[PDB]
């Protein structure tokens, strides 16, 4: 279920990678990777669904 167990916790540098996204550093990937949740938009998840 969780993700932290599958991938180590992002660093302070990634903590502010996305405006409204979740940062997760996957060990197996050995690289940064952020995912944009549903409802939000923007290059870095800066915009939000308001209409």
């Amino acid at each position: 279920g969780d993700i932290s167990d599958y991938g180590d916790p992002c660093s302070d540098d990634l903590k502010d990678y996305c405006i409204h996204g979740d940062c997760f550093f996957l060990k197996e990937l050995n690289q940064p990777a952020c995912r944009c949740y549903t409802g939000y938009y923007g290059s870095r998840c800066e915009h939000i669904d308001h209409n």
